[PDB]
């Protein structure tokens, strides 16, 4: 509570990410910035690229300082390169402070900006270890914490819908955004927001795989990604098992690949025939775990075109990526200070009549440490 300045400060178009309003420079230039717990660079467009609504103009900033060094970041999805500097940054619908963060002024890019999107930059919320050019470049939230008395902690409530909304509470937790209790899983290493998944159930049936497979080569919480991404073998077992639960109908190969939609007459979507999915996460206490459960309403994204949906669980090059499909069911707390991530059922999650998202525990799981890849 007492974080209503910040409630509902996230916007976006579904499948195009969530962004938050920010100001940089003196005088303050407003930009919409993509919120990404999957990287650690703060970067903005700095030139009149045709896709951009606005861009960062350093000429205008009296507080701008050049850093004279270049920087290059290749994501899976895309790539940019720019010039480093520092400036005064603030989040209007956040806590009224201002910090001197590093900024990547994007001078060239490819497949990074979305033609049609309403954002112009990316805010890397993860740790310095994975910042570019190297961990010497202080990530934004590190700067925010060192320079103010704002608590080393933030939380995201992403609410799945063309338009999408959500909240980023900075420095706090807002208890009206979740129901039930928060359960914490350890942040395994401070680079990505890495975690250990110790077990997976589909409608309640263990997928029966060595838990190490769930996390090769790592599992992370990534707000800049849309899908629940599973490692290849795990992905196979999962889809196989979902087909079985939904055999009451059957669908084209391409649906399970996310390349072809499936539609029903509006309001007749056979929700009951799709299984709830569960990830057990390592808990705070030795041999203790807990479970998060998402409904089909989370992994079937609606798409315009009847009621049509895209299958939004997909295969992963890395380990497990808990992206938007996962986060839109839960209030996620990034407790950097206590080095742990918190999950609670979201106040804004989409649920049907008979079933609901869940965070439950505790469970007994031995050898949880063995689920990690080393
Ligand atoms: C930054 C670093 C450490 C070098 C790094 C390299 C590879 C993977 C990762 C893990 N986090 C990644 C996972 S990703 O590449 O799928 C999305 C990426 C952020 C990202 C980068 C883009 F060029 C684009 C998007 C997101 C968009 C917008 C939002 C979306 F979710 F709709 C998706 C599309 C459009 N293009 C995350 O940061 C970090």
């Amino acid at each position: 509570g007492s974080f209503v300045e910040m409630v509902d400060n996230l916007r976006g178009k579904s499948g195009q990410g969530y962004y938050v309003e920010m100001t940089v420079g003196s005088p303050p230039q407003t930009l919409n910035i993509l919120v990404d717990t999957g990287s650690s660079n703060f970067a903005v467009g700095a030139a009149p690229h045709p896709f951009l609504h606005r861009y960062y103009q350093r000429q205008l900033s009296s507080t701008y300082r050049d850093l004279r060094k270049g920087v290059y970041v290749p994501y899976t999805q895309g790539k940019w390169e720019g010039e480093l500097g520092t400036d005064l940054v603030s989040i209007p619908h956040g806590p009224n402070v201002t910090v001197r963060a590093n900024i990547a002024a994007i001078t060239e890019s490819d497949k990074f900006f979305i033609n049609g999107s309403n954002w112009e930059g990316i805010l890397g919320l993860a740790y310095a270890e994975i910042a570019r050019p190297d961990d010497s470049l202080e990530p934004f939230f590190d700067s925010l914490v060192k320079q103010t008395h704002v608590p080393n902690l933030f939380s995201l409530q992403l609410c799945g819908a063309a338009s999408v909304g959500g909240s980023m509470i900075i420095g706090g937790i807002d208890h009206s955004l979740y129901t039930g209790s928060l359960w914490y899983t350890p942040i395994r290493r401070e680079w990505y927001y890495e975690v250990i998944i110790v077990r997976v159930e589909i409608n309640g049936q263990d997928l029966k795989m060595d838990c190490k497979e769930y996390n090769y080569d790592k599992s992370i919480v990534d707000s800049g990604t849309t899908n629940l991404r599973l490692p290849k073998k795990v992905f196979e077992a999962a889809v196989k098992s979902i087909k079985a639960a939904s055999s009451t109908e059957k669908f084209p190969d391409g649906f399970w690949l996310g390349e072809q939609l499936v539609c029903w007459q509006a309001g007749t979507t056979p929700w009951n025939i799709f299984p709830v999915i569960s990830l057990y996460l390592m808990g705070e206490v030795t041999n203790q775990s807990f479970r998060i459960t998402i409904l089909p309403q989370q992994y079937l994204r609606p798409v315009e075109d009847d009621d049509c949906y895209k299958f939004a669980i997909s295969q992963s090059s890395t380990g497990t990526v808990m992206g938007a499909v996962i986060m839109e069911g839960f209030y996620v707390v990034f407790d950097r200070a206590r080095k742990r991530i918190g999950f609670a059922v979201s106040a804004c999650h989409v649920h049907d009549e008979f079933r609901t998202a869940a965070v439950e525990g505790p469970f007994v799981t031995l050898d949880m440490e063995d689920c990690g890849y080393n």
